[PDB]
């Protein structure tokens, strides 16, 4: 899709898949080939979502992703 969300317990995490794609390229997330990714709590918080954004914008605590 162009937008997805992980409907997680906290507050659903929107991700403008398309946006990230056209803004960045593809490489950004899908090096070899896309076959899903399945970015969970661990991945997301560790080194996927909540690593990239550091140098781009400052979501300090939360809210950045979880719409809650
Ligand atoms: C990181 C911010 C991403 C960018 C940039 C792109 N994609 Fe992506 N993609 C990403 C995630 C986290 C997911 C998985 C969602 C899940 O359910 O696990 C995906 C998924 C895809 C898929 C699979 C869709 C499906 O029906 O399962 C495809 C085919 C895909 N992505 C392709 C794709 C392309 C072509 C992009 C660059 C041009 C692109 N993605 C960017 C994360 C990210
Ligand atoms: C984007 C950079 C994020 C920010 C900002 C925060 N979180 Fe997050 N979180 C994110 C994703 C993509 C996911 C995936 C959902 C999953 O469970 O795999 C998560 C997940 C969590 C979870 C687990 C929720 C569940 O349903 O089990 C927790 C407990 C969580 N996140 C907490 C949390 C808090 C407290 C934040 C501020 C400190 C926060 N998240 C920010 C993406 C992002
Ligand atoms: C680094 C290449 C990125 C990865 C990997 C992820 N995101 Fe991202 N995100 C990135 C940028 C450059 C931006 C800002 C775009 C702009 O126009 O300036 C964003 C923005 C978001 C947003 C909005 C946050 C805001 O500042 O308003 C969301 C909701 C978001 N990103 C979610 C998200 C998730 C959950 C990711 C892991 C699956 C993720 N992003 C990865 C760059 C990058």
């Amino acid at each position: 899709a162009d937008v997805v969300t992980y409907e997680n317990k906290k507050g659903n995490v929107t991700f403008d898949h398309k946006a990230h794609a056209e803004k960045l390229g593809c490489d950004a997330c899908h090096e070899g080939t896309p076959a899903k990714i399945a970015i969970d709590k661990k991945s997301a918080h560790k080194d996927a979502c909540k690593t990239c954004h550091k140098s781009n914008n400052g979501p300090t605590k939360c809210g950045g992703c979880h719409i809650k």
